[PDB]
């Protein structure tokens, strides 16, 4: 469900989404597409987990 990034650490809450970089809320994380990333530290989608 929730997705935290292991380089920047940043929480990937796809439900808040991350707007910045054109993630939506209500998308899930494994809908969040490959080039969304962190409103605040971007770190690279790959570093989500669930």
């Amino acid at each position: 469900a929730k997705y935290v990034c292991k380089i920047c650490g940043y929480i990937y809450d796809e439900d808040a989404g991350d707007p910045d970089n054109g993630v939506s809320p209500g998308t899930k994380f494994e809908e969040i597409p490959d080039d969304w990333v962190c409103p605040i530290c971007g770190a690279p989608k790959s570093e989500f987990e669930k």
